[PDB]
RNA sequence: AAAA
């Protein structure tokens, strides 16, 4: 009959409240979720949506009481709303975790509760989830409960509490290009993996920019219409010896011919050691069926698979579960809002690690992709997520970019990490060292 | 004697401490800056850099007391540090603004100071700077003074307290392209301005894609090497069916001819009513003297000047001073770090408004520039800065991009705003309404 | 300045 209540403060970061809730839920009879009301006149949005998500993914059910605060910036109104709305019941223990919310929410929820339950029959406890060392810290108690490895969360819960829905991703066994290149994907990927393991990555991306991209990427729907692709071919042919066609035919290294000749016969860009030039009477659907998937894969997607295959090995040696804690081609939306696409996600405990991939060696483009991955991981995983960008740049540029985009949040470990071309051969070990540390 | 001390908690956002420090400085004799020490074992960085900037730009001098904390997540270590390091002098008033720092800093600094001084009939007060409605909220006096229009800050001190240095920007009177087109820039910009205010912006940017960019953009230094340009032009001529040269001569709207003819004769892209083709007598220097500056301005730099010219008069009416509170092409670095450039900066009170500009109508490029301006205003202005991205996209893409990149921080006012092609003619009022209302 |  002795009721114990846990109190959480619902800010705009639901993850710490999920973690503290997951750890302490079994020891408490009631839960008071203190959230903000929506008042446009004071520029105050509501965190009720996060409070609902916390109730849903913690299975609080009837034990949950929602307490709205009219003004989360004004002490006088916080205290008034607390006296009016805080549950007036016989509690034998009141535990406030003051991790979330505004500063004035924290001090005045703390002191209101410590005063209302000063009777020694009622034990008051205050706790705080330290984001830097992953520890639940109790007030006036040396107790330091590390929750880094004990509390776990899957990608679906993590995105759901951050208000994202329609979560889709691919597995090692459901990778899309495995279907598009039947009976050959392993041969293609092994040939590509062998080349990257042989320090041929820079040679590969150089050939991909010139002459690959100058031939197969020049217009919006170039590879969708045989006439436009043939027109693009004739224009290049006019550049004579210096044409990309000649460099493709005459200056393509053997390891790149082997990669091209691993694709299925009906989906090869080459006829022997010569660029397949479509003739007239080639249907647009015949051209697309032969070059669309092959060009799109050779145009960057191969690197998403390569890095994913290097990570999956070492992640399975650990406790990670594919689909719940890592995956490829993550996509989701907020309601009535555009979708995003994240290359690779990894969850180490309850920390999201989003990984953005590119073969580009250009500072400007890699920089923009650096901004992109930083904003995405905070949208879907909260403000303590880590962003990793894997580029084709050399060591000097990756260190430059890392310092360029570094933002200070009070921790000593970087939340934005950049890898470059020299890390491709052992990219699995590099990620494992950076993530699990 | 009769000493009144103000206490500030130094987190990773120095701006609220600067605003509270500027507002209350004249009324307090001593200032206690409570900051964190660096300890990589507990993944805790130090905010001493911000504390030093706060002492410098508030001109506290020997009235400033630095109070270091060893562990900002540990209730006990916080109190031990407070007992041993807080000034032992007799104070008649102790005012603590608890806006910054961790939640455990806020709780245990508040309750420590409250017991030490409010128990002695000494004036103890606590305040909190509301980020959403720009109000300094007092706990005991129950006051909430709006500092929105009373506290000011300049781009130099704003960037400095956020640890940025080497701050450069251009004035209206020092705009770079005013030197490239002396005696002609006004005519050039006024002709472009008249067209954009006539809703010709969409037609202009489509012409800039084709055939302008098809003709004057290609290999690096295309417009500075006559052989590169003339060979490139001969290739376009062989595509006489869909030649950009034919489209230039025959399909160019009259308002663009007026723009092209607004340039000085030696810097026109047109020879009369057709494209100027360099003869073999034209040297590399003549070609660059005629075309290089004109093309770069028409390629998008004109839009930077246009937007800046549409707001400058309205900013001066609001008593904002150029250079301090607004400017164009802001550049700065962190120590030994790459520079950034921001097209336009604006400061309303103490909120930074960073404005990124592009004539592009493509989703992906505008999206990548959206991530960029969001991060940059965060780095140089703190977590409450506003980011505006002005694009050449239609209204549907503009609304999509806002929702795509929106991030929840607790306010009802959007801090990422996107404008599109349909906003160009009235961009001065659109910005003025978004920023100051 | 709503896990500093
Ligand atoms: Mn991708
Ligand atoms: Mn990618
Ligand atoms: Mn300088
Ligand atoms: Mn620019
Ligand atoms: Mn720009």
């Amino acid at each position: 009959m002795n009721e114990k209540v846990l109190v959480l403060i619902v800010g705009t970061n639901p993850l710490p409240n999920y973690v503290v809730g997951s750890h302490l839920k079994e020891k408490y009879d009631k839960f008071v979720l203190i959230y903000s009301e929506k008042n446009d006149k004071i520029n105050q949005n509501s965190t009720y949506d996060y409070a609902k998500k916390l109730k849903e993914h913690l299975n609080l059910n009837d034990k949950c009481i929602f307490l709205p605060l009219s003004d989360v910036s004004n002490s006088e109104k916080i205290i008034n709303d607390l006296r009016e709305k805080f549950p007036s019941e016989d509690f034998v223990e009141v535990h406030l975790n003051y991790t979330g919310g505004t500063k004035t929410m924290v001090v005045h929820i703390y002191n209101f509760l410590k005063e209302k339950f000063k009777n020694n029959k009622i034990k008051f406890e205050g706790s705080y989830l330290d984001a830097r060392d992953y520890k639940l810290v109790y007030d006036y108690s040396e107790e330091a409960i590390s929750l880094k490895d004990t509390i776990k969360i899957d990608i679906n819960t993590l995105l759901s509490i951050h208000l994202y829905e329609d979560i889709h991703f691919e597995f090692y066994d459901t990778y899309s290009y495995k279907q598009k290149f039947v009976d050959s994907f392993d041969k293609i990927s092994q040939e590509i993996e062998k080349a990257i393991k042989d320090d041929k990555g820079e040679d590969f991306v150089k050939w991909l920019e010139d002459p690959f991209r100058k031939i197969f990427k020049g217009e919006n729907k170039l590879l969708e219409k045989t006439a436009k692709f043939k027109k693009h071919i004739e224009k290049l042919l006019k550049d004579n010896d210096s044409s990309p066609i000649v460099k493709f035919n005459e200056k393509t290294p053997q390891f790149i011919w082997d990669i091209l000749n691993a694709f299925p016969e009906g989906k090869k860009l080459n006829d022997g050691q010569k660029l397949w030039i479509p003739d007239d009477k080639i249907t647009n659907d015949n051209l697309s069926s032969r070059v669309k998937d092959t060009v799109e894969f050779l145009n960057g997607k191969w690197f998403e698979w390569y890095v994913y295959s290097q990570i999956k090995s070492e992640l399975l040696d650990r406790k990670l579960k594919e689909g719940e804690h890592f995956g490829i081609s993550l996509k989701a939306q907020k309601k009535d809002s555009p979708y995003f696409e994240l290359d690779i996600f990894l969850i180490n405990g309850y920390q999201l690690i989003g990984i953005s991939l590119t073969t580009s060696s250009t500072r400007e483009l890699c920089k923009l992709k650096g901004f992109e991955v930083i904003h995405r991981v905070r949208q879907i995983g909260g403000d303590e997520s880590k962003a990793i960008l894997i580029t084709g740049m050399d060591k000097s540029k990756t260190e430059d970019l890392q310092k360029d985009l570094a933002y200070e949040t009070g921790s000593t470990q970087k939340r934005f990490v950049v890898f470059g071309i020299d890390d491709w051969a052992d990219i699995g070990s590099k990620i494992c060292e950076e993530v699990f540390k």
